[PDB]
């Protein structure tokens, strides 16, 4: 294996920021603070302030949070930012926010999202028109983010609000428990 | 099929065209009854994708070419996707002047992929040279084509308006070219 030099990966990545994690990131401290209005503080800390992108190296991304782990719990969206792009008048980014359930009960709260171009990879895999295995999307999903990752390492502080969250479904266990991690995560 | 263009273009479809392009038409027919049937022909079944091979990727119409003039948005889809609760799509109307007045209207926008390559092109980051920049723009053509050539549904409701400017490239006008497509499928219809 010979790693090319811009694959498919590579692009995705720099899709991914160069079209909406750059586009988002400046205001989206400004959307929280108008979600903590509306919301008692829901989002107090600094680590339920990050945007968290969750990152399944096998590409399985359901629409609905709650199917990867029901203590996952839709609660609403942020502000949505509207802006005009490549000939879309008003285009929409939106977020949304959900509680983390322990014993039933919001142990904590945060922005939450699937990284939509790994949706990308895994539907190549399913059409034989495009000629990628399930070997090559895990490569390639790994590489996207790499690549993210050192795209990401050179925004300035005041932007530095993204943070990855990375697994493997495969290689996880029955234990597992995604509403854990993140909470984890928010926790340091 | 491990080059950029490729995940471009099926990024391009499946997050995208493959979306919206079922629900274009309801959503048409909507915006018509609010607007007096401003979209008619295939106006009214297509939306119309620019493909500028140079990556020049303009976010206002109008600044590429005065004579496309914005009118309205069609109703917005809302979807579910990825853990984003009722991600919105949403698309441009915008009528196209001869002479000043109103020529033709369509749903038009760039091909946002496009903007992508050009930014790679100026980041060393990328390392990503302007000829390659060129290349995979149009191999991102070529590859929309043949995933759409597959799928009739949404080949028939789109138009991929390819052009280089700077081998037009004289007289080009943005509007002239939209106007070139709308009327070759006009005169084909009835
Ligand atoms: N989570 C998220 N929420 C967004 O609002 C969003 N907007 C873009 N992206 C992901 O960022 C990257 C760059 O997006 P870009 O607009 O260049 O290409 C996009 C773009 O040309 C188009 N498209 C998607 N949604 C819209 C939309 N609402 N209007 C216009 N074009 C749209 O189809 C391509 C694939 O979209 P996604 O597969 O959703 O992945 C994108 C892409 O990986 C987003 N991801």
């Amino acid at each position: 294996y010979f790693q090319g030099s811009h694959m498919v990966a590579h692009g995705l990545a720099w899709s991914y920021y160069i079209g909406y994690l750059k586009l988002i990131l400046p205001g989206l401290q400004a959307r929280i603070r108008m979600f903590n209005q509306l919301h008692n503080n829901m989002l107090s800390g600094a680590g339920s302030r990050r945007l968290y992108i969750l990152f399944p190296l096998d590409c399985g991304v359901p629409d609905d949070l709650s199917v990867a782990d029901p203590n996952i719990r839709f609660r609403d969206m942020l502000p949505q930012q509207n802006t005009d792009r490549a000939g879309v008048k008003n285009r929409a980014y939106s977020n949304s926010v959900y509680e983390l359930l322990e014993n039933g009960q919001p142990a904590g709260a945060c922005i939450l999202e699937y990284a939509t171009p790994l949706q990308t990879l895994f539907a190549m895999s399913q059409d034989g028109k495009a000629g990628f295995s399930r070997e090559d999307r895990l490569e390639q999903a790994k590489l996207f983010c790499r690549t993210l990752e050192e795209i990401l390492a050179d925004v300035p502080e005041s932007r530095n609000h993204c943070r990855l969250i990375v697994y493997q479904e495969s290689e996880e266990g029955n234990s597992f428990s995604l509403s854990q991690e993140v909470l984890r995560h928010i926790r340091q």
